[PDB]
DNA sequence: ACTTACGGAAGG
DNA sequence: CCTTCCGTAAGT
């Protein structure tokens, strides 16, 4: 069975009543009733201090009875402000100024606090915690109800060792409401409202301004540089532009008885289709920044314009989008075509280098930093040719990381190639995943052990495990990464209310107890997207509450993995936490353009929408990775492949394949092995057409001679489906007595050995017609979310090869996840598929790791600048 | 060990 | 109304 969650007392007292039967024991507060705010109307609410009462009586609100219970004024001090309607609680403010405004009366400047019940924490927060917000306004002194004592609960100097342990308002963190960020209080140097200073610094970062005038002309004036959103651009720099900023000179009835299920295809929406993905950014080289002169004879310093030399992508030339198949993802062509755009349109700065002018090689230059492009040739669109460009065209220590619920190590691998971490410890109960981690991380300690048992060992002074493996003590772990089991949070689990999924979900508590005990600098929790909305977003709320209770800067978000370099839709919830002395990391900007339907990443918690700090919504520097970029070089293999190590009959064909294979010649291809489906499943896969969007619904209703001694029989429609109606020939469409609403199934309408699987028309009407089951991938599209078992009749069943009559291999699944072709998997084909489908795609972990590297560099620079004072 | 039959909430 | 998609019990 499953063990109970090991807890510190801090985490226990928060997750107490939620996992009442799952955490090891030694007003529930979490029900839907205990989560709504106080009413404000009743004589109970108007007697607690939040609404301007006495408070001598407790008298809980008369809507929050849990169904699980038994039954002078001087600047610098904080005050209460009563709003119009009394049902909203007292607004807590700080006095930043106390001027006497003539003609208006006594006045002051209120810098607002945010109560904990007004944040993403909701009712989970304690009624005394406050949060700093950039919210101020001038109010009359007629509004002060009373003077409030507010304390600044700072983290101690031994905060990193406080894992394991009145009635005045306190605060520790600043709150950003748009992104639900909890950060340290901003160090702002001196009225002096802090919110006013921060908003004034923000408003003078929004405004683009030209700098260092270059040459004065009659109708305009050139400038050498400009600045926008804190980014400085000069003449000759590369700029990102929206795909609409300029243009290129290159001119851009079935047989319903043969196919009785084809009628269920009436949406025309194709899973994994890239026909609606946007174009990547336009790339320009700034030839001149200029401002037009007003009628007064001097420049308009707000109408900043830039002239730009256009760059072509290989898919922008006359040739075709096939030109993008083998080309580099950051390869361009120089053009002598120019375009004038506005400075407000620029989406960022890039680097466009002439290829054979570089001191490095273009392969080492391309991996050096972000936004790096190169070109070798100039494109002539009027003659549709390529020449060489003209002359005016040329010219920290690693964190010590503990990975809990490691698996095969996709998150650790992504963090390792980001250069930020050194995974020294891994906890992985499942033995094949632990062996894969040992094969991919020869210098780590993998604990093949339950995380609860190991945490209970380390919270006592045991210092070593049974096999004699040195456990990590507090002080060893600078980074704690992990993805706890998602099986109880997934939207595919239809038994998520049973003890199995309860004990799956209780491992988030174990992970948070690791975070509490070890107090690392950085903490990463990864889960499926449904982690943020499971059980009314209460697990997310309680996790963020635990984090802010420890004293952590924390933030949550959702990231689409395909926006970072994989041909796969995979939306994942990410929780980032930083110790009080750190910078809270930002989530990474999308690198590749991805299908807009796969990019819904906002999170609604308690009827409030939270986004991430991401700004790249539509476009991006790079083009989408496709199925052909992923597996167009893997040789032909058959259903039920068993040969582990085979040959690469050829070289890589796309940029993605060169990235995943490398440059050193390795003619060994491992794990291009497919599941061995039965004869009926094989005949079904044989009869799925090759056209895109093909799935079980264009199966033929014929009898087929299987490979074994069996004839797959014909599906019979024995009942009338009053919702689907009848076919053109008058044939029925129901397969069980369930089709008549208000009737039970019949244990005689179940039909076996059919080419069309009976269960799919049986329950298709309430399951989106099982769209995608026995579905093929298209070469121009992307994968669907790679799960631990590619099953053509699974909930995610779009796993058929584009051309071959089989299921995607282990190599193709690892490539849809962004795993290097040298990454080691272990066990039988099911173990390998499970390792691959459980992992975090290494490109996503690499983007997040670079965002953590930013904060590590920032802290190091701040230490240096405070050391040479 | 293998194969199938398949609930319901959230977000657009 | 349609689409999502780290999968689970139960049968065999
Ligand atoms: N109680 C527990 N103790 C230790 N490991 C556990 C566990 N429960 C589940 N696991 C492991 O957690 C793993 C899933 S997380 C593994 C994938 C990881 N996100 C990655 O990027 O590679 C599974 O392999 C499972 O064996
Ligand atoms: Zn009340
Ligand atoms: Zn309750
Ligand atoms: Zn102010
Ligand atoms: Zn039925």
């Amino acid at each position: 069975g499953p063990t109970k969650a090991t807890t510190t007392k801090l985490v226990y007292q928060i997750f107490d009543t939620f996992f009442a039967e799952q955490i090891e024991k030694d007003r529930c507060g979490v029900c839907e009733v205990c989560q709504q705010p106080e009413c404000g109307k009743c004589k109970a609410c108007k007697d607690m201090v939040k609404f301007g009462g006495s408070g001598r009586s407790k008298q809980a609100c008369q809507e929050r009875r849990c169904p699980n219970m038994a039954m002078t004024l001087e600047v610098g001090d904080c005050v209460s402000v009563i709003p119009d309607d009394s049902s909203k609680p007292l607004y807590l403010a700080r006095v930043t100024a106390l001027w006497e405004d003539s003609s208006n009366g006594q006045m002051f400047h209120a810098h607002w606090f945010c109560a904990g019940t007004d944040t993403v924490l909701g009712a989970t927060s304690d009624p005394l915690e406050l949060f700093l917000v950039d919210e101020c306004e001038d109010m009359q002194l007629s509004y002060i109800h009373s003077k409030v004592k507010v304390i600044y609960k700072a983290p101690s100097e031994n905060w990193a060792m406080e894992g394991g342990m009145g009635k005045t308002y306190f605060y520790q963190l600043w709150y950003d409401q748009d992104y639900a960020r909890f950060e340290s209080p901003p160090k702002t140097q001196p009225k002096f409202c802090v919110s006013c200073a921060r908003l004034a610094e923000m408003r003078q970062k929004e405004i683009p301004r030209v700098l260092e005038q270059l040459e004065d002309l009659d109708s305009r004036v050139l400038y050498y540089s400009a600045t926008k959103n804190g980014i400085l651009y000069r003449v000759g720099d590369g700029v990102y532009l929206p795909p609409e900023a300029f243009t290129f000179n290159i001119k851009l009835p079935v047989d319903e008885d043969l196919y009785p299920e084809h009628y269920r295809k009436y949406s025309d929406y194709i899973k994994g289709s890239n026909l609606d993905a946007p174009e990547p950014y336009r790339i320009g080289r700034i030839k001149e920044i200029f401002c037009p002169k007003k009628s007064n004879g001097r420049p308009n310093e707000t109408d900043i314009k830039i002239r730009v030399n256009k760059f072509y992508r290989p898919e922008n030339t006359h040739k075709s989008t096939p030109a993008s198949y083998h080309a580099d993802i950051n390869l361009l062509y120089w053009s002598d075509e120019e375009a004038v755009v506005d400075f407000k349109a620029v989406q960022g700065r890039c680097t466009v280098e002439y290829g054979e002018d570089l001191p490095e090689c273009v392969q080492v230059y391309s991996m050096g930093g972000p936004n790096r492009f190169y070109f070798l040739e100039a494109y002539n669109a009027k003659s549709k040719s390529f020449e060489d460009p003209p002359n005016h065209a040329r010219s920290l220590p690693k964190l010590r990381t503990l990975d809990v619920f490691s698996g095969c190590g996709g998150l650790s691998e992504g963090f390792h190639q980001a250069g930020i971490s050194d995974t020294l410890w891994a906890i992985e109960m499942w033995d094949p995943a632990a062996q894969a981690f040992r094969l991919n991380n020869p210098g780590s300690t993998v604990f093949t052990e339950d995380c609860n048992i190991l945490l209970k060992l380390v919270m006592a002074g045991e210092t070593t495990n049974s096999r004699g493996q040195r456990l990590p003590q507090k002080g060893d772990v600078e980074m704690l990464c992990g993805g706890p089991p998602c099986q109880g949070f997934s939207g595919m689990n239809r038994f998520n209310s049973r003890t199995y999924s309860k004990f799956k979900n209780s491992l988030v508590v174990s992970f948070l107890s690791y975070c509490d005990y070890y107090r690392p600098r950085f903490f990463l929790l990864e889960n499926v997207r449904n982690f943020v909305s499971f059980k009314r977003s209460m697990v997310l709320k309680l996790t963020l509450r635990c984090l802010v209770r420890m004293g952590y800067q924390c933030t949550f978000g959702v990231l689409q993995a395909g926006q970072y370099g994989v041909a796969q839709t995979r939306r994942r919830a990410i929780i980032l936490a930083a110790a009080p002395g750190e910078k809270l990391p930002l989530f990474p900007e999308p690198l590749h353009v991805f299908a807009p339907r796969a990019c819904q990443l906002s999170v609604v918690v308690d009827d409030k929408k939270f986004v991430s700090n991401i700004t790249r919504l539509s476009s991006g520097p790079f083009r989408t990775i496709t199925v052909r970029d992923t597996m167009s070089d893997l040789p032909e293999v058959r259903n039920g492949a068993s040969a582990l190590e085979i040959s690469y009959n050829g070289e890589p064909q796309s940029w993605f394949q060169r990235q995943l294979r490398g440059a050193q010649y390795q003619p060994i291809l491992r794990d291009h092995i497919c599941k061995d489906m039965s004869a009926l499943v094989a005949a079904r896969m044989r009869h799925i057409p090759l056209a895109p969007g093909s799935d079980w619904r264009d199966l033929p209703n014929i009898e087929v001679r299987l490979s074994d001694g069996t004839m797959a029989r014909k599906l019979r429609y024995t009942h009338h489906d009053r919702k689907n109606g009848r076919s053109s020939s008058g044939a029925l469409r129901g397969v069980c007595s369930c089709v008549e609403a208000g009737k039970a199934c019949d244990p005689a309408a179940r039909q076996f050995n059919t080419l069309i699987p009976w269960c799919l028309p049986h329950t298709g009407n309430r399951h989106n017609h099982w769209a995608g089951l026995y579905g093929r991938l298209e070469w121009d599209g992307f994968f669907s979310t790679t799960v631990t078992n590619p099953e053509p009749m699974g909930k995610q069943g779009r796993v058929l090869h584009p051309e071959q009559h089989r299921v995607v291999s282990v190599r193709e699944c690892a490539r849809s996840q962004g795993f290097p072709d040298t990454y080691r998997l272990f066990g039988n084909i099911l173990d390998k598929h499970r390792q691959v489908g459980n992992a975090v795609p290494p490109p996503l972990a690499k983007a997040i790791g670079l965002e953590i590297k930013l904060c590590m560099l920032a802290k190091a620079r701040e230490s240096a600048s405070a050391k040479i004072k």
